[PDB]
C-alpha cells in the first residue's frame, strides 16, 4: 500500500515513513530511483531503460562546493521544480515532520555528492527558504540512511553556518529536528564553540557573529556543558582553558572530520 522500500544507485533503502508519492507507485513491492535525476519509476524494467538514456550525472544547478570528490549543488526549487519535488518525495520516506513537497519555489536546495568516475552520487540535503520569516537557516535536513553516522551530516550542518556568515547573520535549523537531528546539532555546537573558547574575552554575542549560531542555541549549548553561570538576569561564560580542553580530547570528538574548507566556497548573498 505504502511505499515502503526503494532503490537508488546500488542501495536497497527501507522507508522510515509515508511519503505520498502517487498511490499506484505505493502498489509496487520496491520504487525505483534514477540516482541522477531523482526520477521514480514503478519496475526494474522502466528503471533499466531509464538507466541507459538518462544523460545526468550530478544535480542541476550551480556546483557551489568541490573539494577533491565531495560536491554541492545549489538549485533553486522555482529553476529546477520536478527534481526539488522529487527530492522532497524522496526526503519524506526519512523524515517525520517534513510537510512540504509540492510547492518547491520558495526554496533553495543545497545538495551533497560524492564523486567517482561514473558521477556524481547523492548523500542528502538541506532545504532553506529564500526569505525566512523565523531566521531559519536550514528548513530540513536529510542524510541517506546508509551515509548517517558517517561525517555526512556535519558536513551539511557546518555548511549551513558557512553560508548564514556569508549572510552575516545568525540562523537556527527549523524545529522540531530528528532524533538523530538533536544529537548531531548538538556534539556541532559544542565543538565549534569549545574550539573557539580555546582559540580565544569572548561574550556570548561575540560568540554568535564569529559562529552564525543564535545566542539561545549557544547558551542552551554552554548549559549542557556547564559553562554558563546567571547573573542578575544574563547568561555570563564561565569556563577554565582546562576544562575547554578536557571537553575537547574526549571521546566523542575523535573522528576526522570531512571539513568544509571556505576556500573552495563559491557563494555570495
Ligand atoms: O548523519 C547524521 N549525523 N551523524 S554525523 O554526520 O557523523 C555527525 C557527527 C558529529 C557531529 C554532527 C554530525 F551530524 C545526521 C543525519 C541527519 C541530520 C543531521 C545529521
Ligand atoms: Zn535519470
Amino acid at each position: 500500500k505504502y511505499v515502503d522500500k526503494i532503490h537508488i544507485g546500488n542501495y536497497e533503502i527501507d522507508a522510515w515513513y509515508f511519503s505520498p508519492f502517487p498511490e499506484d507507485y505505493g502498489k509496487q513491492p520496491k520504487l525505483w530511483l534514477c540516482e541522477y535525476c531523482l526520477k521514480y519509476m514503478k519496475y526494474e524494467k522502466s528503471y533499466r531503460f531509464h538507466l541507459g538514456q538518462c544523460q545526468w550525472r550530478q544535480p542541476p544547478g550551480k556546483e557551489i562546493y568541490r573539494k577533491s570528490n565531495i560536491s554541492v549543488h545549489e538549485v533553486d526549487g522555482k529553476d529546477h521544480k520536478i527534481y526539488c519535488q522529487n527530492l522532497c518525495l524522496l526526503a519524506k520516506l526519512f523524515l517525520d515532520h517534513k510537510t512540504l513537497y509540492f510547492d518547491v519555489e520558495p526554496f533553495v536546495f543545497y545538495i551533497l555528492t560524492e564523486v567517482d568516475r561514473q558521477g556524481a552520487h547523492i548523500v542528502g540535503y538541506f532545504s532553506k527558504e529564500k526569505e525566512s520569516p523565523d531566521g531559519n537557516n536550514v528548513s530540513c535536513i536529510m542524510i541517506l540512511p546508509p551515509y548517517q553516522r558517517r561525517g555526512y551530516g556535519r558536513f551539511l550542518i557546518a555548511f549551513s553556518y558557512e553560508l548564514s556568515k556569508l549572510e552575516s547573520t545568525v540562523g537556527s535549523p527549523e524545529k522540531p529536528l530528528s532524533d538523530l537531528g538533536k544529537l548531531s546539532y548538538r556534539s556541532y555546537w559544542s565543538w565549534v564553540l569549545l574550539e573557539n573558547l580555546r582559540d580565544f574575552t569572548l561574550s556570548i554575542k561575540d560568540l554568535s557573529q564569529m559562529t552564525s549560531i543564535t545566542q539561545n542555541d549557544i547558551i542552551s549549548t554552554l548549559q549542557s556543558l556547564n559553562m554558563v553561570k546567571y547573573w542578575k538576569g544574563q547568561h555570563v561564560i564561565c569556563v577554565t582553558p582546562k576544562l575547554v580542553e578536557e571537553h575537547l580530547k574526549s571521546a566523542q570528538y575523535k573522528k576526522p572530520p570531512i571539513t568544509v574548507d571556505s576556500v573552495c566556497l563559491k557563494w555570495a548573498p
